[PDB]
């Protein structure tokens, strides 16, 4: 199946998923000089105070922290978005070394990792229906750079030893995703896609300008996860990022002047 190796990685995905060569694929390079302030953007509202985390899963590609999205709790509204988008899960992409790992780039600069908070548009009723719609999803992307530790990440780091291999999960209740945000909500936005198969072109991307800082020790623990299942030869879960894709007929808008 698809992955991030030489023989099954991003350059091969198009054979099974021909939309990989589509017109609104993600991630992209964010050219900060060409990005334009958009006065039609409304204030962005990240409303995570009632979030209910449930579980953390190693899915063989990354780890997902899953939320109870059976009702409106942690949601994203405003900015470029029409209506209410419910948080379903977050996950990260990261590198084998600190100089790469992010999916989006900023003037071609690669960050050590990237956090994706995934939300679906409640007008479509369920995630599977939302991924049949052009405006079905909103992903809030946050860059990670290595410096000081992020206290609100440590609970994630410390559970990873219990989900080392593909298919393992653990209870992960009472986790507050507000502890993963930077101070500023300045952002860039554009229309794109999922960055993994099935690569569906359903996503409004909202990429925060301000990175969060995490410590070297925190990201080193990400890199101890495994792509493989239990009992199989160890393949470290590193470099689980797709490179930047052609911008094509898109513009990146900025929330800030
Ligand atoms: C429709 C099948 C499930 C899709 C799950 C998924 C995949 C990729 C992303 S990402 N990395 O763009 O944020 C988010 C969510
Ligand atoms: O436990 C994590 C978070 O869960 C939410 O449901 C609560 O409303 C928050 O106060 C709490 O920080
Ligand atoms: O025709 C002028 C318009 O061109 C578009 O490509 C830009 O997004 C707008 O900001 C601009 O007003
Ligand atoms: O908040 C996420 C998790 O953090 C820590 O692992 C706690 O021990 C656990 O009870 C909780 O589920
Ligand atoms: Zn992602």
């Amino acid at each position: 199946h698809w992955g991030y190796g030489k023989h099954n990685g991003p350059e091969h995905w198009h054979k099974d998923f021909p939309i990989a060569k589509g017109e609104r694929q993600s991630p992209v390079d964010i050219d900060t000089h060409t990005a334009k302030y958009d006065p039609s953007l409304k204030p962005l509202s990240v409303s995570y105070d009632q979030a209910t985390s449930l579980r953390i899963l190693n899915n063989g590609h990354a780890f997902n922290v899953e939320f109870d999205d059976s009702q409106d709790k942690a949601v994203l509204k405003g900015g470029p978005l029409d209506g209410t988008y419910r948080l379903i899960q977050f996950h990260f992409h990261w590198g084998s070394l600190d100089g790469q790992g992010s999916e989006h780039t900023v003037d071609k600069k690669k960050y050590a990792a990237e956090l994706h908070l995934v939300h679906w548009n409640t007008k479509y009723g369920d995630f599977g229906k939302a991924v049949q719609q052009p405006d079905g999803l909103a992903v809030l992307g946050i860059f990670l750079k290595v410096g000081s530790a992020k206290p609100g990440l440590q609970k994630v780091v410390d559970v990873l030893d219990s989900i080392k291999t593909k298919g393992k999960s653990a209870d992960f209740t009472n986790f507050d995703p507000r502890g993963l945000l930077p101070e500023s909500l300045d952002y860039w936005t554009y229309p794109g896609s999922l960055t993994t198969p099935p690569l569906l072109e359903c996503v409004t991307w909202i990429v925060l300008k301000e990175p969060i800082s995490v410590s070297s020790e925190q990201v080193l623990k990400f890199r101890k996860l495994n792509f493989n299942g239990e009992g199989e030869p160890e393949e470290l879960m590193v470099d689980n990022w797709r490179p930047a894709q052609p911008l094509k007929n898109r513009q990146i808008k900025a929330s800030f002047k």
